[PDB]
């Protein structure tokens, strides 16, 4: 419902450091391991399994234990820097591909 950011500066800089992202999760009872989560960039908002990237300020929810933290991060915010830094736009590409040829089967 925000417009995602895709500048090269975070959106949330106090969520920038691995460790600060760990912290928010607390104890966490959901299909998807947090430390996969808080180096994809995403923090957790404490409102069932609702995370946030600290980059391009992107939201997910309801994670099945086949999603993927960095795949579902390029899925739906394919333009965050921080996504690019880390994975490169040759992973991106795949991903994008891929998804969008799951689709077709
Ligand atoms: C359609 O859903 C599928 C799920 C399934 N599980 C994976 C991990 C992710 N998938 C996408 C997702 O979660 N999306 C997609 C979209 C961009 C349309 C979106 N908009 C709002 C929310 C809710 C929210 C608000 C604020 C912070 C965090 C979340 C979630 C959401
Ligand atoms: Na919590
Ligand atoms: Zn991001």
């Amino acid at each position: 419902m925000n417009f995602p950011n895709s500048t090269n500066l975070p959106r949330n800089p106090s969520m920038a450091d691995y460790e600060a992202r760990i912290f928010t999760f607390g104890t966490w009872i959901y299909s998807v391991n947090k430390e996969q989560l808080a180096r994809a960039g995403f923090y957790a908002l404490g409102e069932g399994d609702k995370v946030k990237c600290f980059h391009c300020g992107g939201g997910l929810t309801d994670w099945k234990p086949s999603e993927d933290p960095w795949e579902q991060h390029a899925k739906w915010y394919p333009g965050c820097k921080y996504l690019l830094e880390q994975k490169g736009q040759e992973y991106i590409n795949n991903i994008h591909l891929t998804h969008s040829l799951e689709e077709c089967l």
